[PDB]
């Protein structure tokens, strides 16, 4: 504390704190009123003293300390956020009283002084509390600070420390069983399904086992995210002596004080004067402790020595009861625990394993009740109804396994079984429903979403704590129904599909060139496939053992039966869920991605992904199973403008730049764009690039139409109608771009070899490229396409800071055509000097190799004459010339392949059919076909009406899945 009003303009945000660890420490208090005012030393919070106030009823002492309370807008423009003056301190009762502490603010109070504003605490406790209000807020209608005794309790004793003024952000002052604040986090309110499952030897068995599983993947290895471990016994006792934790004679604890990460604002920590940072800075984070709980309590489980194994079990307990005694119980807010999971998780999870001792020390009601408690910030999921927000990502990530820690710690038996009963009907809906609008969850089509749309970075933690949770689960009356088990599969072998083992950079969220990668999710596969109704999965069992590096020899004794490891998938799937396709051959896989009105084109945040805009600008990132980094995906140096496949306009960083300082989630201009698959195998990509009528750096007028369709070795790339405001001046289409490296040092144009670096070169039609990662590009539309290995400047997506690097590329020039540029080019992902020799060959023979048999701005049709399948892009409904398709009514890809004896037909719009708020509806699309067909089988939900001549289809497009039919000629 200092000579100056609390809150003073030489610094308003500097707090000002009676710690009593400061000369005169009572200079500021006068008694008076039947009170004695002394220091203690067997107690504190901030430093090693206290203040011991002794009273008798309606008795009061008095702080005298000016204040110049600043405003709630005063406070907000201070600090730079939403803010108001606060006071707090801290108070401990060795035994709880019947009446209520008055805390009053005025000019110059003395006892018969009734004057201005104030607030009660109730005192029907033991132990330290927190007492926090906003003085512009809080109060029931300045120098005196005057603390007031219950008038109708005959005498007592409290202690006090801490007294504090501050600038606290104003969201945070919580009410609890002491004070009542403007604000108010309800408690839990359990619900419970019916009919309930008896207390019965099995059902308390099977709750017994699921603890005991918990309690194994705790402490048998299997590496947690956001755990720091600590498994050396040395070490551990080292911190907890460090905590200076003692027992005091008559109930209590003295010991470093303990606060979490988020409470730690109300001191304004920065701001504070060099005394009290001082003495700030030995208070200890709650994170780290209860890290350190757990690190115990899984040294206890695994303790061999009896003696070390009973000191690391006192270790537990004591570090329970100074928590508790700190304030950490029932009823007491602390003034806040916002963030709670962040500083508590490994606390519940640290109970399942010290269950028996906590009970046996008579801590668990005590533990319970608590975490309970302050659980309450959580009571969207933990309260266990089933609603539209109950499949959010992040809870399977951060706090599923904690949620069903605290039911296992309910000490009544029937309760307990109730809870986890209600918890498995709760954990089965949030897996099997389907979220409407962008809400998050899991998806029929298996994309997998948060913030709104698929986003394999939460997907994937999330994909591995509910197999987790399903695997602990499994084979008890609890068991996760099998539709959640269904559905959790499908997003899992999707997730297999589109990684390799990292998803591709269109995937990878605000976090391009760290893409998550499946091999984070091996240990889901196992479990999932371990969980299954029949273990186990053999599909999900084989993708473990490829993902993990694992043998069939291996495989025996891991799932019970000989499992051949996965091969990588081949073929093509459909994922319009984020408006892309996957297409794989070999050991390559190509992510073609667009996006729309339902799907944003990128995530940008103030300092993540500042150049993402085009991330999904119909773009086709080809990479090898193995490191992206390592096949010349470098950030340094990487131009932000050439995304593998995408029609960009190539700007200055400083252009490109997301236009919003802050978020930008850039959705699309209408409904349809993105992917359909025929038999398992092709794919087509149909991409409108439309921009917004009037968003800053981004041109109204630029325009494209971009298709591709894959099929076996090869993609053939087409694009017409693109324009843009400046006669298509900048406007690329990127071949490749990669980094050189001794591994990636060769460029094949025409048959030679191209090491030197810098090179320049320009192609055309006819010509040729092979890139460093085998990829062959053969020139086929185009007049002007540029060949570049350069030294590269560029900026790093978080910060914006410069980075460099070398890199071969190559893009189309489309500033040759000042109106509806187009190009045609085709990869070729086994390609060698020979093989591009005879593709190019092929291509000079009539164009051998396809036939662009529409090509503007209503309809794209690509013939594959290698795979003998056809693609048809209806960018709008239209009546086409064709032999196969005659006409279709909505926006759709459609695709065809004539083999034998048959024609299949596969349909579907990428268009979502929903909104942020509105779950997805079926499109009717109906397809007439040229002649008269009839159906080649039965196991098909398309419908088919011949009329005349030819042959009507309704196909039902849900959720962007494609649908396909059979079919064979009618005489
Ligand atoms: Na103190």
């Amino acid at each position: 504390a200092t000579s100056n009003p609390a809150f003073d303009p030489k610094n308003l945000m500097q707090s000002e704190i009676y710690h009593f660890a400061q000369n005169n420490p009572l200079a500021d208090f006068s008694s008076d009123k039947n009170s004695i005012l002394t220091l203690s030393d067997k107690r504190s919070i901030m430093g090693n003293q206290s203040l011991l106030w002794k009273w008798k009823g309606g008795s009061s002492f008095t702080l005298h300390k000016k204040l110049i309370v600043p405003t709630d807008k005063e406070a907000s423009k201070a600090w730079g956020r939403s803010s108001t003056p606060v006071f707090s301190f801290w108070l401990y009762n060795e035994k709880p009283i019947d009446g209520y502490l008055t805390i009053d603010f005025g000019e110059k109070l003395i006892s018969t002084s009734e004057a201005q504003a104030g607030f009660k605490v109730k005192l029907d406790f033991t132990g330290w509390r927190a007492v926090g209000v906003s003085l512009n807020n809080d109060l029931e209608n300045v120098d005196s600070i005057r603390f007031k005794a219950p008038s109708n309790v005959s005498q007592g004793e409290i202690y006090i420390d801490r007294i504090m003024f501050s600038v606290d952000d104003a969201r945070y002052q919580w009410s609890d069983y002491q004070v009542k604040t403007r604000l108010s986090e309800p408690e839990i309110q359990f619900h419970n399904v019916k009919p309930q499952l008896p207390v019965t030897p099995e059902n308390l068995a099977a709750i017994d086992l699921i603890r005991q599983r918990l309690i194994n993947e705790f402490v048998g290895g299997e590496k947690e995210t956001n755990l720091a471990l600590e498994e050396n016994i040395s070490k551990l006792k080292s911190d907890f002596d460090a905590l200076n934790i003692h027992t005091l004679a008559n109930g209590g604890t003295q010991g470093r004080h303990l606060i979490t990460d988020k409470q730690i604002i109300i001191y304004q920590p920065e701001n504070l004067n060099s005394q009290d940072k001082q003495l700030f800075d030995n208070y200890v984070i709650l994170g780290n402790y209860t890290t350190l709980m757990f690190n115990i309590s899984r040294a206890y489980v695994l303790e061999k020595d009896p003696t070390q194994k009973a000191q690391l079990k006192q270790m537990y307990l004591l570090m329970t009861k100074h928590l508790l005694d700190q304030g950490f119980v029932k009823g007491s807010a602390l003034v806040t625990t916002h963030h709670w999971g962040y500083s508590s998780r490994w606390w519940y999870i640290s109970t399942l394993l010290m269950s028996d001792a906590l009970k046996e020390a008579n801590l668990q009601t005590q533990v319970y009740d608590s975490l309970l408690w302050y659980s309450r910030e959580f009571k969207s999921s933990f309260d266990m109804k089933v609603s539209a927000d109950s499949s959010d990502l992040d809870y399977f990530n951060t706090l599923s396994r904690q949620h069903l820690a605290l039911l296992l710690l309910e000490p009544d038996d029937q309760k307990r079984i109730n809870l986890v009963n209600t918890f498995s009907h709760y954990i089965t809906g949030a897996l099997t429903q389907v979220p409407p609008g962008g809400k998050d969850g899991l998806r029929p089509d298996g994309t997998a979403w948060r913030h709104e749309g698929n986003y394999p970075g939460y997907s994937f933690p999330a994909f591995k704590n509910a197999s987790q949770l399903i695997y602990l689960l499994r084979d008890t009356p609890f068991s996760v129904g099998e539709s959640g088990w269904n559905n959790l599969k499908k997003a899992m072998v999707s997730a297999w599909i589109y990684s390799n083992p990292e998803v591709g950079l269109p995937l990878a969220g605000r976090h391009p060139f760290n893409s998550p990668s499946l091999k984070s999710v091996a240990q889901g596969y196992y479990w999932l496939a371990m969980s299954a109704k029949s273990s186990p999965d053999k599909t999900l069992a084989s993708i473990y053992l490829a993902i993990s590096d694992k043998t069939q020899n291996e495989s025996t004794a891991i799932f019970g039966e000989t499992i051949t490891p996965a091969s990588l998938p081949q073929g093509f799937y459909a994922f319009n869920g984020g408006a892309f396709g996957i297409h794989r051959w070999q050991d390559k896989m190509v992510t073609l991605k667009a996006y729309n009105t339902n799907v944003w084109s990128s995530e940008i945040y103030n300092k993540d992904n500042r150049y993402g805009r085009y991330q999904s600008h119909g773009v086709a990132q080809i990479v090898s199973n193995g490191s992206q980094l390592s096949q010349g995906y470098q950030q340094e140096g990487w131009d932000w403008n050439r995304m593998e496949g995408a029609t960009t306009i190539h700007l200055p960083l400083k252009d490109l730049d997301s236009p919003k300082p802050h978020t930008l989630m850039q959705r699309g201009e209408r409904g349809f764009s993105g992917t359909s698959s025929l038999e398992g195998q092709y794919g087509m990509m149909a991409f409108n690039l439309i921009y917004p009528a009037n968003l800053e750096r981004f041109d109204p007028n630029f325009t494209a139409k971009k298709s591709v369709l894959a099929a076996d070795n090869h993609l053939i790339f087409i694009g017409s109608n693109i324009n843009s405001s400046d006669k298509n001046k900048n406007v690329e289409t990127t071949l490749f771009q990669h980094a050189i490296t001794p591994t990636l040092n060769t460029l094949w144009i025409n048959g030679q070899k191209i090491e030197n670096m810098p090179y320049q070169t320009t192609l055309q039609q006819g010509d040729w490229l092979i890139d460093s990662n085998g990829n062959g590009y053969l020139i086929t539309q185009a007049e002007k396409v540029n060949v570049s290995r350069q030294h590269q400047v560029s900026a790093e997506n978080k910060n914006r800071q410069p980075t460099e690097g070398n890199f071969s590329s190559a893009w189309i020039d489309h500033s040759t055509r000042p109106k509806d540029a187009s190009y045609e080019y085709m990869v070729f992902l086994d390609a060698t000097p020979e093989k591009m020799g005879e593709m190019a060959q092929k291509f000079r023979e009539n164009n051998g190799l396809y036939q662009v048999l529409r090509k503007d701005k209503d309809v794209h049709i690509i013939l594959d004459k290698l795979s003998n399948v056809t693609g048809y892009a209806f960018y709008q409904p239209a009546s086409i010339e064709d032999k196969w398709i005659k006409k279709v009514n909505k926006p759709a890809i459609v695709m065809t392949h004539r083999q034998k004896d048959t024609l299949i037909v596969s349909a579907v719009t990428p268009d979502l059919n929903m909104t942020r708020q509105k779950a997805a509806t079926p499109v009717t699309i109906n397809v007439t076909i040229n002649g008269k067909w009839q159906s080649a089988d039965k196991n098909s939900e398309v419908k088919y009406q011949v009329s005349g001549d030819n042959t009507e289809l309704t196909f039902t497009s849900y959720f962007g899945i494609p649908q396909e039919i059979k079919l064979s000629p009618l005489p």
